[PDB]
């Protein structure tokens, strides 16, 4: 498994609707990683990991 970022977004960051954890300020989305083991609140990060 990869390297896996956890963020607090929606508890701290940046709490919002859609954009939680899509923007810049989720270390996750931005190095590609999905939210596994994150206490992000609304978390809709489209990092959904590519298991095929
Ligand atoms: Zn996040
Ligand atoms: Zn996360
Ligand atoms: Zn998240």
């Amino acid at each position: 498994s990869p390297p896996k970022p956890k963020c607090r977004c929606g508890i701290s960051g940046s709490s919002n609707t859609l954009t939680t954890c899509r923007n810049s300020r989720c270390p996750c989305y931005k190095s590609y990683n999905s939210c596994a083991g994150c206490h992000c609140v609304g978390c809709k990060n489209p990092h959904k990991e590519d298991y095929v």
